[PDB]
């Protein structure tokens, strides 16, 4: 019934740890300040160092962070579908959402700190700090699983834009904590309280410029009394080794009566594929690198999609199986998936409208208690055909709505889940 | 002739190391703020951890920091004697003076940074940062030699009081560097520019209160335009295992015609003792712990004291010898030695009146270039008889002026040198 996670290796172990130097602060530079674009290869090459040498302890921590990441991802994915999110489908990144939540937790104090911990499904003992998550162990374990994911060009980049009102000063230890989540961190100041819509225009133009990513960011304005926005931007890029684009276009059914003609990619490899008898769906796994897997889930028929989605995406992956690979001809739409949601909305959908509300104790973020506006998570996920265009096998053809997940075998972390209703 | 030290292990090795977050700062709390006294046992127990586990590399660094510490100590001891320092004698701590100099170096930029490096006798290549000292390696190597020194109650405590004018903000990375020199670091703000004498009264009362040390601090006022004072306070405490106080009092000759009757301690042990034939002085070494040694140097006669002092305290310890220990009855004054000097005065005596002068680039200390007043080093050195009062051996009796040094065998670091002219 009520599942609890007991991530012992991510807790504080020294009661004493939890007559003081005043904490140091800085003022972020204005959003207009000249900034070099993020180098996605420099980020990659680093994350790869941070997964290279790992003792047994590190893998124990990475296994426990995986469980909390997945569970919270499943819960927020459920919140996402209840709020409704565009016709093309849904997409969510548990590592990014989880990273966001842990960043706030690092800036928070009670009651907010234990409320974030409860959300994450870890028990709290009122009075006992050694039952509390150590956010630094958590972010460090999350960095390692990001590293394991990306071991030809296989990219995942997380960028954080931290937008504050003029005069709001950030605490040093807070921002140094955020660097563990991602080194690509841009604290910037701008006038939030006079033209919400142009403030969003500035953030969108800023993000496009430091990343070069074509993301379709939301255009809605910031609430005029916001002093802190915390936006997380995710770029995933994979190549399908040996898949190439097929000639012309092919029917993809949006539902039983409506089709769209789209470009498909196709490839033949040794993949794993099974049919689930109990619930009547099938699954295909294609490797993206040495540790990453793409899972493609097909309902037997279109009207069974919601039932299947709710089975499989909601807390262990009881349904992942490990059959012998077999010769498979896989045909699917080239995936260029864009998504964005405000964590505030998902939290409100989860009956926690005020967790990050006006009374949240976030006093470890800066010099005053911030007043948090949006907390966006945005994704660009790109699966590219590994080859240009121009033997017995089983045909799997994704020509109607399906679900997908990108998954890392060692930790068990789901890095993405989603649903394609209409590629376009 | 011109000696140069080439401490390769203390330099920067990565040229790249030497589009930026604004640096974080804080305002120190006012000098009146309620402060718990330093725990000298908590400091000791830590320094002892920091010397416990040390790879070969660490000892290589510690050997090189020793050379720079000794040489600069010898040079400043010479500066001290040229300026003249009270009738009872002289005392200087090379580790404390060196630590002070390196702290400034960490806060400095060119030309000041290379001028501090030149002072320390290390070559500089204009343009090449990999010829520069890495202050963090330096302070860390200095921490380890402090640790080796203190391995029954054998104490050495270094406290730093960093006194700034109201509104002057310290940089975070600067103060975190200073913590490597000593964790007992008290940045405090007070009005310097209205009553220099009461400002010194406040600092003296502050220091007495956080330490409990009876130090006889200087009473001179701060120059009215000072915004930064950097004062280092040193407490050394040793017990002479098996020495006890002798009945009554005994003649100590201040020069050939004048004596003072003082209490002496005395003890019989296996100590090392030799006569230097070439220069006609003798030396006795008594162990203070497992790594520390006291060296007692006697000139053959009182008028030869200056000559001998200048031979022995000015850059290698060519004159330290290692004979078989022998039965020695050592009689000497109980030593309670107090000393204080302003590094500014010694620097001016060394023809560097402006190294830390008004134009010194110290922009990595805080938000404005500080204007440095005094840089005091003060010492309380206490050698206690190891027992209360009530067998053939050689009598060594220190009944006229002599020199002393406290020395650590592994690194070769001199932690104190001095001269006793009059114990009182
Ligand atoms: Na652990
Ligand atoms: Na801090
Ligand atoms: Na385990
Ligand atoms: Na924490
Ligand atoms: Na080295
Ligand atoms: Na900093
Ligand atoms: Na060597
Ligand atoms: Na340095």
């Amino acid at each position: 019934d009520r599942v609890y996670i007991h991530p012992f290796h991510l807790l504080y172990h020294n009661k004493s740890t939890c007559e003081t130097l005043p904490e140091s602060t800085f003022e972020p530079v204005p959003i207009q300040a000249k900034t070099s674009p993020v180098n996605e290869k420099t980020l990659h090459d680093q994350l790869v160092l941070a997964a290279e040498k790992l003792e047994d302890e590190d893998r124990k921590r990475a296994a426990q962070v995986a469980m909390i990441t997945n569970f919270v991802g499943f819960r927020m994915y459920k919140m996402l579908n209840e709020a409704g999110s565009g016709a093309s489908g849904a997409i969510l990144s548990p590592p990014a959402l989880f990273g966001t939540l842990v960043s706030f937790y690092l800036g928070s104090l009670d009651p907010t700190a234990s409320q974030l911990q409860t959300l994450l499904d870890v028990p709290v003992k009122e009075g006992d700090c050694t039952s509390r998550l150590d956010g630094h162990k958590v972010l460090a374990a999350l960095r390692a699983v990001q590293g394991l994911l990306v071991t030809t060009p296989l990219l995942q980049s997380i960028v954080v834009g931290l937008f504050t009102a003029p005069g709001f000063r950030l605490k040093h230890s807070f921002v140094q904590s955020l660097a563990l989540f991602t080194p690509a961190l841009f604290p910037r100041s701008l006038d939030l309280s006079t033209d919400p819509v142009l403030a969003t225009e500035k953030i969108n133009r800023f993000i496009k410029a430091v990343t070069g990513w074509k993301m379709n960011l939301p255009l809605e304005g910031v609430s005029t009394d916001s002093t802190l926005l915390f936006n997380t931007y995710v770029h995933f890029q994979g190549t399908m080794r040996g898949f190439s684009q097929l000639p012309g276009v092919h029917e993809f059914w949006v539902d039983n009566s409506i089709s769209v003609s789209v470009p498909m990619i196709s490839g033949t490899g040794n993949f794993q594929h099974w049919s689930d008898a109990q619930n009547n769906f099938s699954v295909t796994c294609v490797p993206l690198g040495e540790r990453a897997t793409l899972l493609l889930i097909q309902p037997h028929c279109i009207s069974d999609l919601d039932r299947v989605e709710a089975l499989i995406f909601q807390d262990l992956l009881t349904w992942i199986e490990n059959p012998p690979p077999r010769a498979i001809r896989l045909t699917l739409p080239q995936l260029e998936i864009r998504g964005s949601y405000n964590l505030q909305d998902l939290l409100a959908e989860d009956k926690l409208p005020t967790l990050l509300g006006a009374e949240a104790n976030l006093n470890n973020i800066g010099d005053t208690n911030p007043r948090v506006g949006e907390v966006l998570n945005s994704i660009l996920l790109e699966l590219k055909a590994g080859e240009e265009e121009q033997p017995e096998a089983l045909d799997v053809t994704l020509s109607s709505p399906f679900l997908f997940a990108i998954y890392e075998q060692d930790s068990g972390t789901l890095h993405f889940l989603g649903r394609v209703n209409n590629p376009q």
